[PDB]
C-alpha cells in the first residue's frame, strides 16, 4: 500500500478508548513544537484536510520547562476554557522561545491581557474548577497514550503520527504528507 505501519504512522499497542478523534500534544518550550506551529503551521493544515465533523484537540504537556511549564499547562486550559487559543498561541511561543520574555506566571497573564482577555476574566478562569478539570484532563490523556515527548499526534486513540518517516527536504511537502496522513487515519 501507500500508507503503512512503521512509515507515516505507528499503531499503539494499547489503544485508548474514548480518546478525541485527533489529539495533538505540544509544549510552548519545545523547539520542534515551535517549528510545527510557527514555521510549518501543522495544526492549520491538518484542520483544512480533516473530513466533515472531525475536530482536532490540542493539549499542553508538563514535562518541559519546570514550574513555568506547569503554569503554561494551566494557562492553556484557560485558553481552551475561554476559546482564545488562536489569540495566545503565537505570543506564548514567541514569549518563551524567541524573546524569552515569559519567565513567570505574570508574564503569561500579560500575554492574555494584551490579546484582549481582561485581567479579572483571566484570574477567574485561572482559579476556576473548569480549568482544574482541564489541567487534569490534559495530564490524563498524556498518560493514557504513554506520552514520552512532543510534538505528538494521535488519531482515534489508535494511531500515532510518525513524522520522522516523512520526507523533510521540502517543508511544504512534509506538511501535506503529515496532513494527508491525519486524514487517512481519521477514516481508517
Amino acid at each position: 500500500a501507500q500508507y503503512e505501519d512503521g512509515k507515516q504512522y505507528t499503531t499503539l499497542e494499547k489503544p485508548v478508548a474514548g480518546a478525541p478523534q485527533v489529539l495533538a500534544f505540544f509544549s510552548f518550550f519545545c523547539p520542534h513544537c515551535y517549528q510545527f506551529e510557527e514555521v510549518l503551521h501543522i495544526s492549520d493544515n491538518v484542520k483544512k484536510k480533516l473530513p466533515e465533523g472531525v475536530k482536532m484537540t490540542k493539549y499542553h504537556v508538563n514535562f518541559m520547562g519546570g514550574d513555568l511549564g506547569k503554569d503554561l499547562t494551566q494557562a492553556w486550559a484557560v485558553a481552551m476554557a475561554l476559546g482564545v487559543e488562536d489569540k495566545v498561541t503565537v505570543p506564548l511561543f514567541e514569549g518563551v522561545q524567541k524573546t524569552q520574555t515569559i519567565r513567570s506566571a505574570s508574564d503569561i497573564r500579560d500575554v492574555f491581557i494584551n490579546a484582549g482577555i481582561k485581567g479579572e476574566e483571566y484570574d477567574a478562569a485561572w482559579n476556576s474548577f473548569v480549568v482544574k478539570s482541564l489541567v487534569a484532563q490534559q495530564e490524563k490523556a498524556a498518560a493514557d497514550v504513554q506520552l514520552r515527548g512532543v510534538p505528538a499526534m494521535f488519531v482515534n486513540g489508535k494511531y500515532q503520527l510518525n513524522p520522522q518517516g516523512m520526507d523533510t527536504s521540502n517543508m511544504d511537502v512534509f506538511v501535506q504528507q503529515y496532513a494527508d496522513t491525519v486524514k487517512y487515519l481519521s477514516e481508517k
